[PDB]
């Protein structure tokens, strides 16, 4: 049998150089060609592009800025910041996390050697930039972010959004079902903390999303998967949530004794039981706190990278995903942008496990998106 | 007689709102509205413009990017990014210094409170990007840098340069001069080190550009004029060419010691004293190593900031200055961006007394711009 | 069964004293008796040699500095740092990594405890500095890395070269080649990236070594081994020239799935199939970014330092090995050394590994090792 190596030497000879070639021209006519001493002619004088990595100008992977967000919908990814810490209960920063995510994100290549993936043949990805974000009031924040992933999902573009702490998780999940009809969203949730509590600290913070994400009709707790409970900072309150509603919970010790691809079949079934669409919501420091320093609620014992990366590649080939967050990456308690790359390499990963299942490009709007939006889902 | 602050409240009266009232109504537009929960109706969905500042893709002041750069001759200045550091004999990493001076800049609203400046209602800025540099061949990166500074240069846009160590003054100097003609340019270059040695570690390194920079005809040594020389690492070699070449040098003490106002006088006596204009190269560790720990050659007993922005204060507004660049940032040995917050505050007070003193908008292309490059100048 | 734990004891009964007498001897000489009030008579006024560990000239291990290195071929293994980072293509800094493994070092004892080594006791250890690097000249640095480690290597002194990033792959194994004659050698690279592209940014950087390695004759692309391979940064460049020259990979999930041992087997058989020694090229970022977070292309998902570990165990062991390199070390990107740590872990466990299989000391010169240049090879 072919190793996995083999096989990528194998896939990487069918992905074509059209995206590259098409680059490389713009480059050339608006960068100008590169001084007669350079012998690669594909060089322009000006950075336009991908290369070199250290420079240009920092969209996410260096992806073009779509600066009129009305055409949104002619791209099969939009990339869109969410730079709102106005529900950290610890340390804030990552209003920072989009930031910090671009930056680092100008190391990747659009080519994963693994998959035989090039995200620059394969889709359109637009960077549609930062919401709006309100930092003195979390409410009017969350209307911003609603009205904005609402938006981008409405218009058949597949939304990655760069938080920002998990208190987005409301607003953004609102913003969905503003538009999903009758359809139901399972949501599959990557944490230490199970973020189902009513209010903290008087207000609508990251432990909250999932209990009012979850009185939407359209979000049925029983569809909630939460992988990777565990620790010191599971707030009761939300425990007793979880409880009363019934989501879908295993701890790292569970996935890691099941095995990784029981613990994808469970929140496979789970997510799935009854819904049209899953979301993916990711919290970085379900990573144990050693790979994660830059996040507001670090905690060790979590999940190793290649365990939560393997559990996405089930996870998102297996499933019928809508959107996806990655949330609370606090750049300012971060070293060298460890954490912020981590984020990245989820982000990269989930478009490539898309383009593997054949969930991106769509060739046509999904079933579950509907044009008018119902303002009062919440 | 009024203070400084009674005439900035009166100043700022005379400027107008329509350059912000333009990005707000292009941000309302590209951006959507916002959200029915926010009352100050100018703010947008997505942030598209100044606000807010931690939000946004990074250009510097988040100016537009001009993707095209064949049109760089419609805006009166242009940013241009040189991410170099083949030239570094100690500490790496002023490759990073476009970047780290984009981010901080997102800090600053485009306008000067003492000057009663606003760089957005008074000249077109745009952000060009960064050259494409050539890491591993010095000379190859400065045929790029040059190519790309005589674009912008002949096309009228007014060019600054982020660097990026300080060998960049050889090309971008010579990418001037390729347009000069039969004109000439005085440089003043404010430095603790001379970086006038003909070659260091067998190349034209950063202690090496104006050895040759004025082995042109269009660049005079007896107009070149050092302001700040002092300290231990002024290389012997270069000392020996100041002295055979007959610059123009004032240590930190004579400065303090002569005055402020006076040196500067000698310093626009001696530069324009047979040129037609002057090109301004700041090392940032010509402040004292204190305020600018992100360099590369730090050294104590420099000019303190407000010592070196008010000699900008009078060597701008006193001179025909035809670009500037500032060199030397090395982000991944600063704080908190505290040396990147440094230079961007050079350009941009560069930029508002070019302003001030009417040399910005113009209402002509120069004199001693040539349209035909003179590709053999050096 | 006994316990490692049991044999570590037994095997430290047989290691000797004298190395470490001959060191105090030499300390009280040269660094004077201690003060009266030291019970410790082994002690001197000035620190010479290991002790104390925060303290003394930071060589190697605070291995003696060989200043004449004309007599290198007096020791069994000679430290060369090759502080080149003109072939990044994204963060620079690794020019220091040398200087940081030798800082953290300082924290080693030539002894180690699973292994019943003392490298004190078991060979001669040098540190003969710096090669002379050539920043702003990728190739004239590639000029002088060679030369020196053909130097070395032709004294026959076993050289581990501290980088540097991972273009220096191409001079050091050149300069190897230089000596060996019609022999062959085999390399073993340690990396997520595959290095094997012909250009980048136009030159020959960290992205092209075992491009420019296997073109020669004595360097055969079939026994290229390149353990890690995986992420967003694999070129497909590289990929196309691993493919059509057929070398043997394996990615991260190959070598977990296979496990460590069939992973080694494969790497040992590949390597050493009609060659006559194996070159070991360590790019310090296949271990996860988690661990290493001071490099230039920090990845998640890679080994973990116990996996790359026990494979340098079984490769080292069973392997003529005739050098090694450990690249990419950047300490700017740092913290508090843990990458330069990891490195100084590698270089140690090997130099173990080569005394454990009795390849060190060697009791002669290699029959591969050739007394005249052939500066022909490349
Ligand atoms: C949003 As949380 C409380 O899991 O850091
Ligand atoms: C460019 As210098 C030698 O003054 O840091
Ligand atoms: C030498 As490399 C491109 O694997 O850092
Ligand atoms: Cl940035
Ligand atoms: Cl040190
Ligand atoms: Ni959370
Ligand atoms: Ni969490
Ligand atoms: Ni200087
Ligand atoms: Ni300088
Ligand atoms: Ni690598
Ligand atoms: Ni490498």
């Amino acid at each position: 049998p072919p190793s996995e190596a083999e096989e990528a030497l194998i896939k990487e000879t069918r992905l074509p150089l059209t995206g590259w070639q098409q680059e490389v021209d713009q480059g050339l006519t608006y960068g100008l060609e590169a001084a007669a001493s350079i012998k690669d002619r594909s060089i322009p004088t000006f950075s336009r592009g991908e290369l070199p990595h250290y420079a240009g100008i920092n969209t996410f992977m260096k992806a073009p800025y779509l600066e009129d967000v009305r055409e949104v919908g002619k791209y099969d990814v939009a990339i869109v910041g969410v730079p709102h810490d106005s529900g950290t209960t610890y340390r804030p920063g990552t209003r920072f996390g989009p930031q910090g995510i671009r930056r680092i994100s100008a190391l990747y290549t659009p080519y994963n050697f693994e998959m035989g993936v090039d995200l620059r043949e394969q889709i359109s990805l637009c960077d549609v930039g930062d919401i709006f974000t309100i930092p003195a009031n979390n409410e009017k924040s969350f209307d911003q972010i609603s009205k904005g992933i609402a938006h981008i999902f409405s218009s058949g573009a597949f939304p990655i959004i760069l938080g920002g702490d998990h208190s987005i998780g409301f607003p953004t999940v609102r913003g969905i079902c503003r538009h999903l009809g009758d359809k139901k969203v399972g949501i599959i949730h990557f944490d230490r903390h199970v973020d189902t509590q009513e209010t903290d600290l008087d207000e609508r913070m990251h432990t909250c999303p999932w209990f009012h994400a979850t009185n939407m009709a359209n979000a049925p707790a029983k569809n909630l998967v939460q992988l990777g409970i565990g620790g010191w900072q599971v707030p009761r309150q939300g425990v007793k949530v979880c409880r009363e509603r019934a989501t879908n919970i295993l701890t790292v010790t569970d996935i890691t004794e099941m095995s990784l691809d029981a613990a994808a079949d469970f929140a496979i079934a789970r997510a799935t039981d009854g819904t049209d669409c899953v979301w993916i919501s990711f919290d970085i420091d379900c990573i144990d706190a050693g790979f994660v320093p830059g996040t507001g609620w670090p905690e060790p014992g979590g999940l190793l990278p290649r365990e939560a990366l393997y559990l996405l590649k089930r996870i998102i080939r297996e499933t019928n995903v809508c959107g996806m967050e990655v949330v609370e990456v606090s750049p300012p308690y971060d070293i060298s942008d460890m954490t912020s790359l981590m984020a990245t390499r989820v982000i990269c990963d989930t478009m490539a496990h898309l383009v593997v299942s054949g969930q991106l490009p769509r060739t046509e709007k999904p079933a579950y998106i509907h044009a008018e939006a119902n303002m009062a889902v919440d």
